[PDB]
């Protein structure tokens, strides 16, 4: 009866309370997306147990096992019944789960340690002193992999084999490359966190050019799930009623630091 | 076997060819919409035929009749078995026809003659010399009728009782009462929308504040239909390809004059 929610710890998505050791369950939990699993839940009328994914990642699916990791695989074989984060809809995931109507639009972006001379995807395809690169087994990356697009296919056949990698773990460890680097490194993330780091102290950090490409983040359910109908006409509901703008500035701008 | 496609007359999604009284068929019309539909068509497989919704609208119920009228209504009743036109996701839609992913995000943004004194919909909600409307049975009018948030509550009181009527019947009839109000009528569209008519002659036009909402416009089906299903897959192919950034450049500002 306890839908299981798979997450990923992401600020400000879904991030530990400060007194957490003390917090038991879901109350361990704030952020976006902690609020809006909330929402659904009381909206939908169900008890729900937020759990946070085992290998940390979004998903992809490896080219040898053939097998899909992070919280997409926790939907494709059956470890949880839901997925609320900041999950891209992409054509390679709506083969194999379903995703409610986008809670979020966004695109990709760069990020960049503040003075870096580049504005563009275009400057960082054309020059190599400044190294980029994204999060490992996420959408962005297989943006990029999948890409025939001029401009993003080379900068995929630089990253691909960039040494040291340009891949990171995970975002945290992307902005902190980003901010250690002295300029000599740039990160390809989505607009939404782009914009939340460059309000977060020490403020050295900024999004840079428009955004590169145009997708949106939903709520994922396992193929054909029954919950997946009612959730996405919530989510629908949430957005027209305004809940979702809130939630936004509430953990983007109302928190800034900038 | 040949799939009817309805849309609706809205440049610069579907417009008639300049000599389409010579042509027949699809062939007489042109587009962002038009360009989609044949990629769709090609890419899934499929004949087509593009016909214009008879009354020119994009669909609501009528309180009275219950009845949904414009493209919702040639869906829901039989009529066309999919929607290739600027129709936005809503939840009312949504519980009557599918979706498929957006294959563009916009949001309600207001479009006033240069000069004209607002820069916001606060601005315009705390004020009664500069008239204010939206689009006759569209998802804006929608938007202001059901929303609880103060400043729209505020805007479609104003409006629904306004005299003269402060809405149109078509987009173009009301960009052409801002043109000609002398900045005394502010016009409620979606971004894409009043971003195509402000790089339109005369560019006496143009788009203020941000948006009001956020939304998306996708294709529709009849619910439960098997085309959607591949339909929506075939977009968020389209969308991950570039092509739909392409069409946007190609009918936005390829063909801009301002
Ligand atoms: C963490 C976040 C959201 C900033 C992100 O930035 N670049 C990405 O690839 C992702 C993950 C992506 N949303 C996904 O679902 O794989
Ligand atoms: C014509 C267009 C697209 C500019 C528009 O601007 N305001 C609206 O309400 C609409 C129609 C809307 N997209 C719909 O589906 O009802
Ligand atoms: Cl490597
Ligand atoms: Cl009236
Ligand atoms: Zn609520
Ligand atoms: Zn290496
Ligand atoms: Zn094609
Ligand atoms: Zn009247």
């Amino acid at each position: 009866k306890t839908v299981v929610v798979t997450t990923i710890l992401e600020s400000p998505y879904v991030m530990m309370k400060k007194n957490h050791e003390m917090l038991e369950g879901n109350e361990r939990y704030e952020g976006y997306c902690v609020d809006l699993a909330a929402e659904i839940a009381k909206h939908c009328g169900f008890k729900y147990k937020l759990t946070i994914v085992g290998d940390g990642k979004y998903g992809a699916r490896d080219a040898d096992t053939k097998i899909w990791n992070g919280m997409v695989g926790e939907l494709v074989y059956g470890k949880a019944d839901i997925a609320i984060a900041p999950l891209t809809i992409t054509l390679v995931r709506e083969e194999v789960i379903d995703f409610s109507k986008p809670f979020m639009s966004l695109g990709i972006s760069i990020m960049i340690k503040k003075g870096t001379p580049i504005e563009s995807a275009e400057d960082l395809s054309k020059q190599t002193e400044i190294a980029y690169g994204t999060l490992d087994s996420g959408s962005t990356k297989e943006f990029f992999r999948r890409s025939k697009i001029a401009v993003f296919d080379k900068m995929w056949t630089y990253m691909r084999s960039a040494e040291p990698s340009v891949f990171v773990r995970t975002t945290a460890e992307g902005v902190a490359r980003v901010r250690k680097s002295k300029g000599k490194y740039a990160y390809l993330l989505e607009s939404t966190m782009n914009e939340y780091i460059e309000q977060r102290k020490p403020c050295d950090t900024m999004k840079v050019g428009g955004n590169l490409d145009s997708k949106g983040y939903g709520i994922a359910t396992p193929k054909g799930s029954s919950l997946g109908n009612a959730v996405n006409l919530a989510v629908l509901k949430l957005n027209e009623q305004g809940l979702l703008d809130k939630l936004k500035n509430k953990w983007w701008y109302d928190k800034g630091e900038c």
